[PDB]
């Protein structure tokens, strides 16, 4: 998921929507951008779809007002695609809204202790619905009006004490500004920026990726510190606190590896150069174990992997080469009367380059296998075009366990690397060869443009929740979720 | 704009629409099926918009049969967003419906003798819907039912005689089948592939590129030969005939350097292979001209220039890097009452890693420079990220003519080359050098791919129009055409507005 | 259906809309508008639905031009919602556009005259599109231009000697102007009017009914004659002729009996005086030949028969009440997984206000009886209202035959009185009494309105089709037409709900 | 604005839908539908336009449940068509949600209130919304779960303690059930249904008109009395309350003029037996003051006095004919470029039978006359049509003073009547004479059908308010609101 906050000194609907526009990889299931109006109302405009077909010039017209924030889904266990998208709003106290992009390890609890000590309704089955429960009930306890910046960081600090999981979070309180703030392990992504209008006038922003703030000419100021809160209020002062004990920076590797835009800069750290990087460990180590291949070209699996694989061929002294061309339009296969609905495929997702395969050992290079499902279909292709022996590289780790963080992933039964080793999940794709960047080779080629990070948040690799609060109970449980929004979605 | 034509044995609703999303990048402002359904009857949707857009469920399941084509539409003078889109139909005789990629050079002579011979209304400004109108009154010449192969053919060969300008055309006739046909000079792309199903049935098709054939799965067979039209009966039978007198292979050069996509055989030249190899050329052109100047690195302008500029990297022996993203997603820009602080057109585009041009003397490479507006932009982000020396090279030689075979590039005179110097052109968009691809190595480049051709379609680059017939009347006439289509959509924008 | 043209001097298409929405009772299927803008060429929006939901900003913007036309849909056989709506085009000659009411009982004839000897194709099931290609030949005979007036009448006179059945048409030719036309028996609706707007300068409309020509403020001239022809000139000229051999007035009688506006005067005959006549009628033969009963009160059935019932209230000295009111908005019936307790069919039209119908013996007035089925519910709702007996009085004779006129009905053996006595019609309803108008009755209560009209054109109570040409072969094949149509509209459905 | 409440044994969305569609007449502004599903959430679809347009087949699949409510909006001051539309809902206490027909007179201070006590923050102008927030704000002072009967209608006296004016409510309240509830002065209309459905389980519902209960099949029980409450279990189980000091039955007297369905019974009182009784009075009234006038022919004007002028030409010994025709299909009028967008028109939605107003002195019958230009238009085409002296009789009083408890009237100064004598306004419309109904004899005509009823809410005929707290303030304030509306609508 994206999220976005705007306080600023002009109408933001363009803008929460542009910068949506440039997040849109964050999440395609939906999209809502709500303002604070001229009146101290909120306006909303969520819906399922892309951030282009959420928002038409009569949404726009309605969202009036000089802060605001937006959110794109990503669709998630217990907020599927049929669920109600962010933004959340709740009417008490005061009037808040609030976008999230992570999860909360102990949500079923929290929603128990909503309801049994606030009598709060939590009407969907989205953490972030929750979260945002959690930060009214601690805004609710204030007598004097308005609130001082004192009590916001307080009401954050005390929601981090009852919460756990992971969390990028941008909200706004009517009558008081807009919060930002993030999880004290600083696993969810979020940067602040400013635009400087005039001598007395200043915009602030924060957005789950710089690029975000690049594309609307708000200059970066820095991370949000993991714990940390920025309150800006409506007459554009910023204030900042640590909210949380014993913050730490532990980002989430994933981000890197896929997730993130390649010109973001997230923790110090250009995606882009972390991904050349993680190319130059994978090439080494092929070089490595792989000495004595013959390969003949290296092919990367559109369109992360381009550039990973442009570095792998270049330690190889290998040719690189187009031989898969992602179609950039996809369409959907409709359900029709007497015709069979034939298969599901990557060909709808990719072309073979038929002249590039032809009499070769090709190595592919792709971003990461999660069920393996489309390396199996793809290793064929490239044999369907006349490729000899077939090569698999993956420039993440094998992905074993299940992510409670935020990022959408199957079930443990569903990932492939599962119980698996190598071997066997090379005979399952049907590869000649199958090579995956070490754990540790990753750690290094993303640590090498910010060495200040000493761990970072590796459980989709290696099983380790840095919450401490997962136990198979759990996963068991978010999979009975799952079971829930598929009878949902499948119903629609 | 691309065409897709499948006669099959099964239902090809789902086959074409998945063909036309592949033929996407050809045309993204309209988009249109017809299917000639089991009772003989033609069934259509057309519309405006992509074709993930225009085709819905309830739109597939009145698209019945086992035959039909599809086009998406790149607009142009006499084509805009708010005219009728393709393909487009008549009733008479039999029921012909066509689609085409190209233009017409004397649509506008063709109209008048339609309208004085023959009675028959054109009721849009579509050079297409003129083609299948010629088509359709050659075809009412015969007496005798059903028409033969040869009639069909001789159809064809005599609305040849009569048209002039580029095209690739794929047409359905009621109670015959399907035919795909391409202009005397192959200047416009058609392919023809075919699906085995068992012993004599076999699925035929025809489209722009073979990436569509490729994405369906059929077999390439060929590109349609340069005056050659292909006749696939109802009953699954194919034929072929020359219609063209002195068929020419000209292919229009401009597919090649970014219209088509990279994984598509035109007239058996990768376009991929034809576009490193415009580096390679480029490169050295670069390398013999600009040895002199310290570059630090070598960047391209997305997407089209990424492989030209790795091996523009490669003979330079000089780093290349992703120094700009091209923002997969861009939105409307909704016109409210005073938009404060909009954000630049560039940035709707293109974003700049600012870690890749901070203090570098930067070589940019792009696929072309048409009006120079986007490139003084991009130039000017270059500088806005840090970078000290911005040089800036085209795939493409000079942009000086406009294109009048079904390439929509804008009048000679808004084209910046156009009347000037290289460095007259580098002063107003601000690099500090600018080379632009020779023609003759552009040429090279994707000869080297198929030696057998000898000629190209080079009309924007040099002036000369293989049809002979393009004057000063014509382009003027092409303005006022153009003009009448801006206004068609200001009217339609005019209320959009005002009824909120 | 109902059909409009308008030749104005101003732009038509706010007005057309208008007319279409005061003859929206004539069909809510589909609407259609088409006009000729001012490069003369046709501007056209059609689709399902009411005329307010058809029609939006975007589609009026580019409805231009002075002159059009306009069509609202009933469904019938060859014509379901599934299929193309009117108005339907050619290109050839000159381009014409044609929207019609009515039914040409010699269709299947004409579709094949046309493919065979003018290899004309009909892409639709449509009697409409038939009429259209048919006229739109003996356009095509002429070798000069324009065409004169003589020549366009000519035409339309070669077309009457060639279809048969019932039509009011209305149409446009591009370069020369408006035609609208009668068919010989003057069985469909169709009237004229103009206003003026200076010296020399007046507008022409057509309509089905003059509430069209009321609405728009045009004075009425009067009834277009059985057979006539007129033709309005761009230019704003006025022309008529004779187009019919024999012509002779056999106006529909159904129109009168519920089909119309009460506002309408159709061949010189009020539609709300001749209801409020066969109110007269009616009662006086319930006078006569139900004097024994004790009735407590009369009782419409909402619309059509309100004033028919005071009439026959005021005729027995017998209170008028309304013990029925008619849900003016009706919803769709979700088809959802296990609708445990459905609301009754009857309850989705009419509510009865229980106070009404206690302990009262009841006459009630509708229009008409068809299947019965309404017939009996509507007898049922007001027993269990309280009413102790129920009698039901008919405005119409029984109809026993389907209509191929233009009015859609069910085929013989769908209709209740067909081959049966009013008794057993009564014991199928379950009505204590069932009485219905006298055929003679009900012509004389039109009549009466304007003498001068000797027969009506009266197929669904007699079985006497004037145009002679009605036979099982013929009727056999509406039904398969309205089977195909049953397949077209279940199919729409299908993946409607495999969508969700 | 019209309401509905199914506490049911099987899935409610089809019949909430169908019940609203006979209610329609009650408001074409916007249409809302929300259920309990079997989940203890609300599911909700709410929108502008007709009820058959707002509900779409996938709007219905996810209004699951046994248990809704459901509400068509007519616009008023403060809820205008721009404004969001009802049911609204708050997520705190339980999970409440409420459909209001009314209007409360002190919502201003309310909202206050509301803010300074509560901290609860009102997002539209709507009362009802107000109405709800007091509601919850009531219920959230209890501490044992689940709530009693008792709970529910004790917060129920003290929100009828604390507002003002006139209300028709329905509500749910998760885990609990389904409240319907009317002023203290049955002002605005309620009546409550039943449907057996088997030994052991029936149905309930609470409906604006009685039509509602008719088209389902339900069995009328009575309506709801002044003050009282019902509360209708998840279970099923029915408890009534009276839940006000000093009720008495004061039902708006216009509801019974035009407002309502003929068929629907309201206080026991039949509309169309009322509109008769009307039509009674009016014809001796006028066949005593215009004794010596020569009319030919009554002509109503359609549709609600089409009965009202045929028992006025019945005591008048006069023909009664259809000289207009209602069109039952209006459409709209565009704006489009170059085009001068000509007269607003009466004419849309009315047609004339030339032959019957030709040569003759017409008496035209309508059920009310407010602003005035409708009739002013309707006896220029009674002129057009070739009429001599056309006169009008109007079915209501004057209509002098705007109406504050729900139903939408102008201000003050847009009611031709207001600050005007019968001749006056005559001569403005152009008619050769105007007569309108007495009020002492509108009250007979209802009255007689229920001389239970003492005294009925008549303040837009003689601006005797009887909550007692209309001043040219409150008006003034009312119209600003208007305004504010005005604008709100513009804009889109
Ligand atoms: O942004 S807009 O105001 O336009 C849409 C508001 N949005 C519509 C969908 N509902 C959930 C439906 S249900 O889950 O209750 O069925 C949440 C609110
Ligand atoms: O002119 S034609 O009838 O051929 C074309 C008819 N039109 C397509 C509908
Ligand atoms: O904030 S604004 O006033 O701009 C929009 C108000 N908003 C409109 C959409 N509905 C839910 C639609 S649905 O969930 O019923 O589909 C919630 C209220």
């Amino acid at each position: 998921c994206g999220i976005v906050g705007i306080a600023g000194v002009m109408p933001v609907n363009q803008s929460i929507y542009d910068a949506l526009t440039v997040l849109q990889h964050r999440g395609q299931d939906a999209a809502g951008i709500i303002t604070i109006d001229a009146n101290n109302c909120f306006r909303l405009r969520k819906a399922n779809g892309l951030v282009s077909d959420v928002f038409e010039a009569r949404h726009m017209q309605r969202l009036q007002g000089n802060m605001g924030i937006g959110h794109v889904r990503y669709p998630t266990a217990g907020s599927s695609s049929a669920s109600e998208a962010q933004p959340f709003y709740v009417n008490s106290p005061y009037g808040i809204t609030l976008a999230h992009n992570g999860n909360l390890t102990n949500a079923h609890e929290l929603r128990k202790k909503l309801f049994e000590e606030k009598r709060r309704h939590i009407n969907t089955t989205s953490d972030s619905e929750i979260l945002l429960n959690i930060f009214a009930s601690e805004l609710d306890n204030f007598r004097h009006y308005p609130l001082e910046a004192d009590n916001i960081f307080a009401a954050i600090a005390a929601t981090n004490r009852l919460i756990r999981g992971a969390y990028a979070c941008v909200a706004m309180i009517i009558g008081h500004g807009m919060v930002a703030f993030r999880d004290p392990n600083g696993i969810r992504p979020l940067v602040l920026g400013k635009r400087d209008i005039d001598e007395n006038r200043t915009e602030y922003m924060v957005a789950s990726e710089s690029v975000a703030l690049d594309t609307l000419g708000f200059d970066f100021l820095r991370d949000v510190a993991p714990g940390e809160a920025i309150y800006i209020t409506e007459e554009g002062q910023l204030f900042t606190r640590q909210c949380a004990d014993n913050p730490v920076s532990n980002p989430c590797l994933f981000e890197y590896v896929y997730f993130a835009r390649p010109d973001s800069f997230i923790d110090k750290i250009s995606v882009y150069s972390a991904r050349v990087n993680m190319g130059t460990k994978l090439g080494e180590k092929i070089a490595r174990e792989w000495e004595d291949l013959d390969i003949d070209v290296v092919i990367p699996i559109p369109e992360t992997s381009c550039d990973i694989a442009l570095e792998i061929a270049r330690i190889l002294g290998k040719p690189y080469r187009q031989g898969f061309v992602k179609n950039r339009y996809v369409g959907r296969t409709f359900i029709m009367p007497g015709q069979q609905l034939r298969r599901k495929s990557v060909r709808r997702k990719l072309n073979a380059n038929r002249a590039e395969f032809r009499d070769k050992n090709v190595l592919l290079v792709d971003d990461s296998i999660v069920r393996g499902t489309t390396s199996e279909q793809i290793i064929e292709m490239a044999r369907e075009a006349g490729a000899k022996k077939v090569y698999l590289a993956s420039a993440a780790p094998e992905i074993r366990f299940p992510n409670v963080y935020g990022i959408d992933m199957p079930s443990a039964t569903e990932l492939i690397a599962h119980g698996r080793e190598v071997d066997e999940i090379r005979q399952i794709i049907g590869a000649d060869g199958l090579i995956f960047q070490d754990l540790n080779d990753l750690i290094d080629a993303v640590r090498a443009e910010n060495p200040d990070i000493q761990q970072f948040e590796c459980s989709v690799f290696n099983g380790v929740y840095v919450t401490k609060d997962v136990d198979q109970g759990y996963l068991d449980f978010l999979d009975t979720l799952r079971n829930d929004d598929a009878k949902a979605v499948q119903r629609q």
